[PDB]
């Protein structure tokens, strides 16, 4: 479909860390007619596998979950949020699903005593008198946003995780016009994974020759001067872990190819540990997100869709 509604209709879905069945399912179906066979691990993470000609294996790399929260405590009228930035929240109950107000209180006029059982400043709280039915220990919120488009962007929650779900799910779409000759893996990893390489070897036991991981970014840490823009591209992470050398192959195929590319000394929000141990060339490239961490995360869809075209390419020209 259009990379604006992939993109909306990934960060709509529900996958909060621990609980991302429903994420998987929706990329599984999307990916299907791309790849030649698609696996999931033990904890849910998803592998699509797309065969090119055999010489030699790359692995692309993205997070699918999103934050969210867990009833911990109901007392009185209140009850307690402890995570798994958010106002409008949706909970998953027993009965449906509830929309409250993270800290709101229904209408009272406070007294004295009334004040002393309202949650104190940190904690977060919903009021149960405001919700239709029961709300119970065990529960899980995650926040209340419908994505929506605004001038050629996307904005919806955990896009810092879906956007990348998105580019690679476009990846894969694109690699169907070519006789491309990389075997290509496309992971989707939850929470419960012990890192990238472990995700990918819950499914498939290879090492691969060369991994791309995905990740958002747009401020720039001390002491560098922010300059990154939402459509001016998919940013190269050029840190210290990065593989210089398969980096600059990679920015010699979008040279090529038009693909305008944006860059960072470092990078990343370590998924890196495993494939640095055991040998794997990496490389970092972010997609450019503004209002990282809140409710309305917005990309721009081009930025998207250049990453995926430019990750095909690589799986063509690469070596």
């Amino acid at each position: 479909m259009e990379t604006g509604k992939l993109l909306m209709e990934l960060s709509n879905l529900d996958g909060p860390s621990g609980y991302e069945t429903n994420v998987v399912s929706y990329i599984k179906s999307v990916i299907e007619p791309f790849v030649d066979e698609a696996k999931t691990t033990r904890h849910g993470s998803l592998i699509g596998y797309k065969k090119g000609k055999g010489i030699g294996k790359l692995a692309f790399f993205a997070h699918v979950d999103e934050i969210g929260f867990v009833v911990s405590k109901v007392e009185g009228q209140f009850a307690r949020l402890e995570p798994v930035y958010a106002s409008k929240v949706r909970i998953y109950t027993k009965n449906g699903i509830e929309r409250g107000v993270i800290g709101m209180l229904a209408p009272h006029l406070q007294d004295s005593e009334s004040r002393k059982k309202v949650p104190t400043y940190d904690e977060i709280f919903v009021d149960l008198s405001l919700c239709e039915r029961g709300v119970r220990v065990g529960d899980i919120a995650v926040i209340d946003q419908t994505a929506f488009e605004t001038n050629g962007k996307v904005v919806g929650k955990a896009l810092d995780n879906r956007a990348s779900c998105g580019v690679l799910v476009k990846v894969l779409e694109f690699l169907k016009r070519y006789d491309h000759p990389w075997d290509v893996y496309v992971v989707f990893s939850v929470q419960e994974e012990t890192g990238c390489l472990g995700a990918l070897t819950g499914a498939y036991e290879i090492n691969p020759d060369a991994a791309i991981v995905m990740d958002v970014t747009f401020a720039s840490e001390p002491p560098f001067s922010d300059h990154i823009e939402l459509g001016k591209g998919p940013v190269i992470g050029l840190g210290p872990v990065v593989d210089r050398n398969l980096v600059q192959k990679i920015i010699e195929i979008a040279k090529k190819h038009n693909v305008s590319l944006q860059e960072e000394a470092v990078g990343g929000r370590t998924d890196f540990v495993q494939l640095v141990r055991n040998g794997v060339r990496t490389s970092l490239i972010s997609i450019p997100l503004k209002y990282m961490h809140t409710p309305v995360e917005m990309v721009d869809p081009r930025d998207v869709e250049e990453l995926a075209r430019l990750l095909s390419l690589v799986a063509v020209e690469l070596e």
